[PDB]
């Protein structure tokens, strides 16, 4: 779990700040890693180490891997899998107009596969969104921010924004919104709406509009994730088969 600091070389700052202070680095060389600096006393060493170990166990090619934790010296950090092509939100936005619908659907399949793994381990993400996903080798998309997380109403299911009632089904609502962000090529959901207007509109039955590149079938899957009650929303396991099936149909 714990990396001796002598084994790391920090190079340059990378990223636009959606994950804070990140460097490109090398680990016991010349393996590229992303190193993320964190605050000194948010956890206590034991909890922190035990949660780095739990995170490292959650090992799936659609999840950005934690390699370990460097805490011998300050500033302390997280050592992560390096993701060649940065944050999905920027990847999508800078390259608007250059994706086939099929390519956008494959991106939602990548996330859904990571999420179906978390779902199966009884792990709730709680902040799933395009900004928390990263793009790798051969443009694979991977999910991050599912551990070491120590209000985004736009991604929150109604029972999360009303009473913080989190579940894998509230992650499914968030994944609907991520699907909209992907198919709209990184547009901001409910962009000119305040938090309480989002809340009031969602309560009334309002839903994000259909992006031009999303087919009718895809948008119907979107609207299933945004079912008002969690019991009506499909589970990731079923969404994974479904999206792959629509890809094939
Ligand atoms: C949860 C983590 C893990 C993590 N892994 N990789 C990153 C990360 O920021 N990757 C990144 C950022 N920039 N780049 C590219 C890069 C940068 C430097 C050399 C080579 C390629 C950029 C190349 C220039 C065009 C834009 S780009 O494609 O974004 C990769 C993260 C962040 C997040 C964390 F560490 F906490």
């Amino acid at each position: 779990s714990v990396i001796d600091p002598s084994e790391l070389t920090f190079v340059q700052e990378i990223g636009s700040g959606q994950f804070g202070l990140v460097h490109l680095g090398y680990w016991l060389n010349k393996d590229k890693v992303a190193i993320k600096t964190i605050r000194e006393g948010a956890m206590s060493e034991e909890d922190f180490i035990e949660e780095a170990e739990v995170m490292m166990k959650l090992s799936h090619p659609k999840l950005v891997q934690l390699y370990g934790v460097c805490l011998e010296q300050a500033p302390i950090c997280l050592v992560f899998e390096f993701m060649e092509h940065g944050c999905l939100s920027d990847y999508l936005r800078t390259q608007r107009g250059l994706f086939a619908a099929e390519t956008l659907l494959g991106m939602c399949l990548d996330v859904c596969e990571g999420m179906a793994y978390l779902e199966e381990a009884s792990v709730i993400h709680r902040d799933l969104a395009a900004r928390n996903c990263l793009v790798g080798e051969n443009q694979v998309i991977k999910v991050s921010d599912f551990g070491m997380t120590r209000f985004p109403v736009k991604w929150a299911s109604p029972e999360v924004f009303s009473f913080s009632r989190y579940s894998s089904k509230s992650d499914v609502w968030s994944f609907g919104v991520l699907m909209w962000e992907v198919f709209s090529e990184g547009k901001i959901p409910y962009e000119n709406r305040s938090n309480s207007e989002v809340v009031e509109d969602i309560s009334t039955g309002f839903r994000l509009y259909k992006p031009r590149l999303a087919s009718t079938h895809v948008y119907q899957i979107m609207n299933h994730c945004w079912k008002e009650r969690p019991e009506d929303r499909p589970a990731f396991s079923r969404l994974l088969r479904q999206l792959a099936a629509i890809a094939a149909s």
